[PDB]
């Protein structure tokens, strides 16, 4: 077989590509990605953001609901996500549905996250406009006091989403510039509806192929 | 004044910015970007890109038309571009409507690439299916031996965008958490119409105003 890969579940594939990264001293932050998210009308946007936690469920990572990718993703659930390695020359995109995670699965997270994390979460309306970095400081230092040795609380707009992959892309670069791409998509047909010459079958209802570069 | 900005032109504070990247020799190519597109229908989708050229009529990059990224920007011409300098906490968006580059444009840049990489441009469909990674090796080896000595063409579906800013988000990450953002956007009333409290005045017809992290 081998067109260079660990496995045919593309989220232990990721796995294997993610620990490399990780194994790299040469990456500062092998779980940074960029969120890829857009208004219902067709008006894409983007941010990095952190990946916390995956596992077949999905991709999870937490944001403010409010916030401009919030309020995206809430009127249309779909996204896209970019793991870009260049130590590595390694690139993985993921594309499916995104869920907002459980209130007591945010809470628990949010209160393993470091203090000044946790207040931080609170002063700030991501992405709502404010008069200066001042008025951050301020607000900062006062909720510091009003929750010394104090349990911060979650705000309400404060979570975390899941994206449920439905494609994910391996691409890795070569200096011939024949760039590798294997990409898996889930199959509607599952059970045994044999396809196109060119696809081939990966673990459960997952499908895969090659993409010129 | 200082928001710590060296230009009131977004362009320009890009500029600044870059050149910093250019000179850190902690990042190897301070002009890769991650590039979101989305169908007119709001699905999203994201790759790495490099960025060739810039100025004030925009940012431009080089792909094959007929790529599921050229597909997509075709029916639905809107972008959103993300630089990240992790060495520098440094994140630029850039948000704006996208043209296709004019022929002779594409023409005189594309002969400027080296020829091999020319030659991959000629052999791969970019994003359509192929059946293995030896079908790439041999048709660039016989394309090689056509061009030998020979100008190799353009193809036709290869080419260039300018997207045309209308927003653009300088962030600097801050060891506090309290990351500083400042956004410029392009304003209808240009010429005096007075805003917002927490709204200011760019060059030209830009306007900026700092959001929470
Ligand atoms: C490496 C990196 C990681 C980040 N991680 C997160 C994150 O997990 N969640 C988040 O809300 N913002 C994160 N941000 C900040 C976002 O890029 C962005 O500024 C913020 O979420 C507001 O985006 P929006 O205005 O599109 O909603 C991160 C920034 C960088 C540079
Ligand atoms: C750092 C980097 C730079 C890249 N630059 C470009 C580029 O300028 N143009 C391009 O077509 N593809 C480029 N690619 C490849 C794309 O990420 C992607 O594989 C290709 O354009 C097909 O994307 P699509 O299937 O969404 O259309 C680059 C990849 C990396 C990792
Ligand atoms: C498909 C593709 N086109 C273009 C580029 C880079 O542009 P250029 O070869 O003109 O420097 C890359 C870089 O990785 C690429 O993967
Ligand atoms: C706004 C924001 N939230 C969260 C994070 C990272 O997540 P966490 O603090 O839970 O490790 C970042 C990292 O830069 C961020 O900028």
């Amino acid at each position: 077989e081998e067109t260079h890969l660990t496995s045919l579940d593309p989220v232990k594939q990721f796995a294997a590509w993610f620990e490399e990264a990780v194994q790299c001293p040469d990456i500062g932050e092998a779980n940074a990605m960029c969120l890829a998210t857009c208004t219902r009308d067709g008006k894409p946007s983007a941010r990095m953001l952190l990946l916390k936690g995956f596992g077949k469920d999905g991709f999870r990572f937490f944001t403010n609901f409010e916030s401009r990718k919030g309020k995206e993703l809430d009127s249309n659930p779909f996204a896209s996500l970019v793991f870009y390695w260049e130590p590595l020359n390694r690139q993985v995109r993921v594309e499916g549905p995104v869920k907002k995670l459980p209130e007591e699965e945010a809470e628990c997270y949010f209160h393993s996250r470091p203090k000044s994390s946790q207040i931080g979460a609170v002063v700030s309306h991501q992405s709502s406009v404010i008069p200066d970095r001042e008025y951050l400081r301020k607000k900062n230092e006062e909720l510091e006091q009003l929750y010394q040795d104090q349990e911060v609380p979650k705000p309400k707009s404060w979570g975390g989403y899941v994206l449920y992959p439905q494609v994910m892309e391996f691409w890795q670069g070569q200096t011939n510039r024949l760039h590798d791409r294997i990409v898996f998509r889930r199959g509607l047909p599952t059970g045994d509806s044999p396809l196109g010459p060119m696809t081939h079958r990966g673990e459960e209802d997952w499908l895969y192929e090659r993409l010129a570069p």
